[PDB]
């Protein structure tokens, strides 16, 4: 698991003034690596398909209530013509 | 002054990972042209649209008990 590197180590001392050819070192933490713990990404069990099932069941349940309300409100036009026509005839009797 | 060791950043420095035999046969790398995750987003938005349409319809239909009173009372007092 060691990355390949031909060269071991080299040395020409670090005078703060004489910095030339500005490269950048690999910045590392001071803590032992063992707690830089492992990669884990876990799925939500509710799947893109499962939410489809749940929301479709909800849509189909709501459609029944919408149809119930429509059929409750679809009888009012029958009520108007069932209630007012006899009243119009009674007025006509005069 | 300061001291440290050094490792030369040569272009020959490569890295060799290991892949599992079933690594590339994942349900995530292999995606169809149409998934259900988008269908969830559409269906939730449609349900939320219907929710507000329900309140609009309720405020529209709240006048049904109101429209009947003022069409009958001025004729009731007319007869009486």
């Amino acid at each position: 698991m060691d990355p390949y590197c031909p060269f071991d180590a080299l040395d020409v001392w670090e005078h703060r003034r004489f910095i030339v050819a500005d490269s950048r070192n690999f910045i590392t933490p001071e803590f032992p690596r063992d707690f830089w713990m492992s990669p884990v990404f876990n799925l939500p069990r509710e799947t893109a398909a499962e939410q489809v099932v749940v929301l479709q069941a909800q849509r189909t349940a709501a459609a029944a209530a919408l149809e119930n309300a429509a059929m409750q409100a679809a009888e009012l036009p029958v009520d108007i013509e069932r209630r007012l026509r006899p009243i119009e005839r009674n007025v006509h009797e005069i």
